[PDB]
């Protein structure tokens, strides 16, 4: 159908996928992202906050959007598990993992959805991307970065 064929055409990586029974599994799934009348694309999208065990669930992140605009909007108000009153979107830090290798890549909040999909080691689960948000400088973060090699995606 129309929505895997347009995941394909953008080279995006999906987990179950990368025989074509993973093909035949997801096109199944997909049979919560939408097309636009312009052919593009919006995602559902889990922001996961490891510091307190919590989550966001964003219902149509449109892939030409930047992070930093969700970010802007989601944290306007203070959260009620943000104890110390520190994830303001100018210390917020967004990552993901490249789990098989078991490394780390930052998303500048500047980024679009579609430039961090079509990263290499991006590879969507569930149809549903989800990145890593915490604050920049904190000691949780010092603490899950600990032993891990983290690079940048361009």
């Amino acid at each position: 159908e129309a929505l895997l064929q347009a995941i394909k055409a953008r080279n995006i990586r999906l987990s179950e996928a990368a025989e074509g029974l993973g093909e035949l599994f997801l096109d199944g799934l997909s049979t919560r992202l939408s097309l636009d009348g312009q052919g593009r694309l919006s995602w559902p999208v889990l922001f996961l906050y490891p510091e307190y065990a919590q989550s966001d669930f964003i219902s149509a992140f449109h892939e030409d959007s930047r992070f930093i605009d969700h970010l802007m909007v989601m944290f306007g108000e203070t959260p009620s598990w943000d104890l110390e009153q520190k994830y303001c979107p100018d210390n917020l830090e967004v990552y993901f993992e490249d789990e098989d290798r078991a490394e780390l890549y930052r998303v500048p909040a500047k980024s679009t959805l579609l430039q961090v999909l079509q990263h290499q080691r991006y590879f969507v689960k569930a149809l549903t991307p989800a990145f890593l948000v915490c604050v920049g400088s904190s000691p949780f973060c010092k603490n899950f970065l600990r032993g891990r090699k983290v690079y940048q995606i361009r």
